[PDB]
């Protein structure tokens, strides 16, 4: 199984602390990860507000579960999760891989704001939202934007799914990577999502470049994801 | 402006004639072939039933109409359409464009067989139902394979879009359509496709490969849809 980087949150309303699940696995399957891969996620996950971004605290059952340090307003925020870059020999050449995971959320019924949220992070590769996906009925576009180490990155395929399309003889040798939407980014780095259905949604983007710095590397696999909610 | 092939039928009771559409360009609206792009369907629709495989005649308004020598008696047919190979230069090297297209057709309601339409037709990448799609609503999996030089291709992107899922741009991209669904091929080449929309369909696999023969030619593009009712 190759196993992709996603975030999700809880539905948390204003006054109460944000709790949010790194997800390292098969979508949307969380799971505890390992001995032999905590050194990849060796920095907390991250909450992104008007004041910028701030270290959550890893606590909970599992070590893939976090909290805010304090108790959230009401708003539209971010959490991001990263895979930190890991180097492995293939053929014979280096390729280094890099995965981010962003999850908007909207704490408060009525929350649809779109400062925060529309404002790169700064994710080697990154799904950047346009519009607050509170405001997207099914059927109807929501608008993201690539962006590849800084710069928008066109011709690159979005796909999407949610929590539950997907689910039929699934277990740990078997498919549910089906996806309903897919479609590639303009010469801006954008594209439209269009659900189909409510409910726990994953846009992914991957892109395969060069290392910078060739002399050390020769590969760099970036693999990304965009979690949000449709419809309440 | 990509351009892609497709097939479309009408809706078609049992003892009429058999109207059918070559769609080139982008789905799902036809349009007229271009003078010098005639030359690419030198060969005409194939409407495939018991009796095999037989031409279509290119009757109608405009010259992508086709309609069936005979009518057609109450069954489930295939028509096939085929963008005959076309080279050119690329970087540089040679290139060979090949599309493919396949309309799954029930002639007379509560028709829903399996006998033809399951058949492989021989296309150099081909999309082969595993199941009359009658019999599949909305939510529920329709298993197909993809075929490439008649063996099962595995790790295929197969993706699939309906007739208004995306309403947008008349020339001012000319992008390719949005789809609402994709998924890959397993090993015996097979994949459910998991329709969440009634409508015409338009599922689509690529394939680019090196051409056989390297003397004269150094890669194959290859570009194939198949086209279904969902309830
Ligand atoms: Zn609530
Ligand atoms: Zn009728």
């Amino acid at each position: 199984m190759v196993h992709r980087v996603w975030v999700e949150t809880a539905h948390t309303h204003g006054g109460e602390y944000l709790k949010a699940d790194l997800g390292y696995g098969e979508f949307p399957e969380l799971e505890p990860i390992a001995k032999d891969r905590l050194h990849i996620f060796s920095k907390p996950m991250q909450l992104v507000t008007e004041k910028g971004k701030e270290n959550m605290i890893q606590r909970g059952t599992y070590n893939y579960q976090y909290r805010s340090n304090r108790p959230v307003k009401d708003g539209s925020y971010l959490v991001t999760a990263e895979y930190q870059p890991t180097f492995r020999s293939k053929n014979s050449y280096c390729e280094q891989t890099r995965m981010f995971g962003k999850n908007i959320v909207n704490v408060g019924h009525e929350s649809a704001d779109t400062a925060i949220i529309t404002k790169p992070v700064g994710q080697n590769l990154e799904i950047v939202p346009l519009d607050n996906p509170a405001n997207i009925h099914v059927g109807e576009r929501f608008k993201v934007r690539v962006l590849f180490r800084g710069e928008p990155l066109p011709n690159a395929t979005v796909t999407a799914t949610f929590d539950g399309f997907d689910t039929s003889d699934r277990s740990k040798t078997h498919k549910t990577e089906a996806q309903a939407f897919s479609d590639t980014t303009d010469g801006k780095g954008e594209v439209d999502i269009i659900p189909l259905r409510q409910g726990f949604w994953k846009a992914s983007v991957e892109y395969k470049a060069d290392f910078p710095d060739q002399s050390l590397c020769q590969k760099q696999a970036n693999y990304t994801t965009l979690t949000f909610q449709i419809g309440h």
